[PDB]
């Protein structure tokens, strides 16, 4: 029943909400300019950014490094929020415990990419819950190894973007994500794919009920997971060059 | 002997009046309307359960029916293993017979007694206070509503057997004492007794049902009417894991379920 | 009539008969040595206990819990017997079913440690239908609280014993116990103590033809039922250090 | 509210599973007898312990054992640290302030969970496959045998309570969101979940022993004992300084111990 994959689709939207409290209609309301009363500062260079610093870690250090550091920092916090919204994917709670700790391990990556593209636009990105919105063109500048880190993420959330999703279609395709019965080190592979199967099913009538005249947008939807796999891929790859090549430590355990 | 068989008919009705609260007598009593006390309310939609819990001043509507599904079944349990305590040479068995005959036994006899408080139009609950309907329980969310219809089917025709409350208590002691429960370690010493409860069910019938052709063979095919049922059930359980948010059942229940067929 | 109370004792000791394989007469034999042929194995310390253990539950514990289990066990069995005996005595099964449960459920206890004594001596106790004999050193010698759990039951046995009651003087005092008019929460106490009237007649009776040279034995007997009452008290106390202190579960319901 | 304060309390034993292996019912389970795998070997004196390391086949002493002491302490850090970050409101502090409630929580938890491996007699060591005995390790040398008794003495008594896991999870939660650690900038948002699982846990105790009187004060009182025993402990380590020869502790530990309390 059509129904059941409804009440579904409400249910995972829900959940979503309460997760997520920067949601993309707030943060797209921000990027552009409904209800203009609380403008985000803007960080748009190395001196900005330091009278954005001391506006609100804290200064002793090299700014590429304390930049990178801050978003490991940021990173930690949305693996909880993530893993929050999981539990409420029916069935993931009795799952495997060892394979529920797996499906996060490799889906929070991906999830994070997805959703960082609710707050960026072609020039930058919402930061701090929607007070700061820091430029790709100062990203873009940081030194060498520094500088090329966010913009493949600006690349992938234009073309993300343009499919002009909501965030009821988002807390499907979040689900989906997390349950995929591919990940290394799975235990029972079959409990798992059943689950995404029924999801599968409730974002397709989700995106054939909200976005009748995009054809065949699930299809163009299930191509984007493997331009997330890549840029996880490489953002893993560039970790090592971090890891092998620098001076500075202050990681997240 | 005959002699013998009868007093082993006699004990076991007298130990299922102490064990079991609510009997077949004092369902169809109630049922009937035969009753000289009070009369149940009936839920037969969303808006009468609200009224029939907040009966309450003298979750969601699915997962709260079936978590008053766990209670209730938990209290049988402990009803149905107080019965067999009582039943001769059931005490007497290997420790870890006694256990793997109550794991299997419990969900066959759960069924057959619920029959009792079955009618075709539905089921009598809260020590026979409620009526939920039959259209009711079958109207519920996908596999909430898939666990009810089942045992409607099994007790309308296990109903027309007849059977009374003494009947009853001997067909019970004979599902406890199945020789063939998988990891038996003394298979002979239980299927000597279920051969002597046979013997006693097979008199109680021809006494208690003169004119009942067969009734004994009627009686033990919905055995296999029974087994069929908890399989189905068994396969019920695992829908719930995967359609549903956080589950784990009640602990007695989860060791009950734990490995079993 | 005379003749109606001693055809009230006969019934009653037939009965036992059927209800209790191992009687007084035949116990006795085992402790001293009639027709001695198949000598009971002796349980004197733990190497012997599991020499007696792998020699007839199953090893995977601490003795002394193991054997206070074993205890739980063959209690719930001597209970079934009981039950037994009691629906002959006569009027027993016309009483109020509620009332027939209650004076079960308080008389069972008593029961227990009057027949024990039979299986009894200064020395050990028979166990395993008469097969075993385990010795009252060795029970003491366990753990503290395990320790004292037999220890007044041997106490008791030997004041008891020493009255040299035989089976048909046992088998009308059982009775006079379990139709005891004062246990907690009984409808109907009078019809109780009209039996129990009769019973107490037959057993004055039974010891004034059976022990005349003893004199006032029905009053010391009478007496035994207060320490029977302490033992069980105590007994049940000993339960509550247990239920709170411990860290094993596996009991009857 | 219950619902909230519920599900808190089933979030923080979910996580406490994922992040420590060896759980006190398992460490019962093994001290007990009940597992069905395998026997830990019993370490009582000095033949057996050198038995007990070259059961490596499938320094001197003291020394030897405070270094193993040390490689356990480092993973239960890390395992602490993990179990930490998924404590609602941790991450989203101030980061200083993250790192200075693990710097002084993390020892209390480990004095803690070591009652759950020990009884009067000994210690579960190396994933619960020995067993050094009391008495051996009080034999030890002067000092090293001065580091171990007062946690036995702690756990005989905290043992007492007979808290389970579940329970454990939460108490764990409450000595990390401590406000009263030295040097936190910000102590009014920590002091607030602090709150959130003290309510949590008062249920918690409430539900899970309704018969044990003031149990949840009683709790708090152990945090008492914690603080004494990791006192006394860092009046070891400069004892450690004065007697021995080269020391000098693990980098991480180091860190932990650099200007402590
Ligand atoms: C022995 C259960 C009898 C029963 C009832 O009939 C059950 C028919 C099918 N059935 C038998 C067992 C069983 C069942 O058993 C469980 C607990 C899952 C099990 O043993 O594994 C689960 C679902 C259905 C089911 C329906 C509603 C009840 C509802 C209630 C309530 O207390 C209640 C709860 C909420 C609102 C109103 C009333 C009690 C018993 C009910
Ligand atoms: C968490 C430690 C548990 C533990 C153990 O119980 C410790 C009880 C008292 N205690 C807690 C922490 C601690 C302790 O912690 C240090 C590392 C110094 C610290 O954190 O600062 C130092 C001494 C004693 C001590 C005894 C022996 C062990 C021995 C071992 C071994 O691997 C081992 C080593 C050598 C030979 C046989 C076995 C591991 C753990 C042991």
């Amino acid at each position: 029943e059509s129904a059941d994959l409804r009440a579904l689709a409400k249910h995972l939207y829900d959940s979503y909400i309460k997760s997520f409290p920067l949601t993309k209609a707030k943060a797209r309301a921000i990027l552009t300019g409904k209800t203009t009363d609380k403008s985000p500062f803007v960080i748009y260079d190395m001196n900005s950014l330091m009278m954005g610093e001391d506006k609100i870690q804290e200064q002793s250090k090299e700014v590429a490094i304390r930049i990178f550091q801050g978003c490991q920092f940021r990173s930690v916090e949305a693996v909880q929020e993530i893993t929050e919204y999981a539990k409420s994917i029916p069935g993931f709670v009795n799952l495997d415990l060892n394979d529920q700790v797996t499906l996060l391990k490799y889906g929070v990556h991906e999830i994070i990419y997805t959703m960082l593209a609710s707050l960026m636009n072609k020039d930058g990105v919402l930061i701090s819950e929607g007070q700061g919105f820091m430029t790709r063109e100062f990203l873009k500048s940081l030194r060498k190894p520094f500088g090329d880190f966010m913009e493949p993420k600006f690349e992938f959330a234009v073309k993300f973007n343009a499919l002009e999703l909501d965030d009821s279609d988002l807390a499907i395709f979040i689900a989906v994500i997390i349950l995929s019965g591919d990940r290394p080190g799975l235990l029972n592979v079959k409990p798992i794919e059943d689950i995404q199967d029924n999801l599968l099913q409730a974002l397709e009538l989700q995106l054939k009920l909200n976005h009748p005249e995009s054809s065949q947008l699930f299809a163009k939807l299930l191509q984007k997971m493997t331009d997330l796999r890549q840029i996880v891929t490489e953002h893993v790859q560039l970790l090592q060059v971090i890891k092998k090549t620098e001076t500075d430590m202050s990681l997240h355990p």
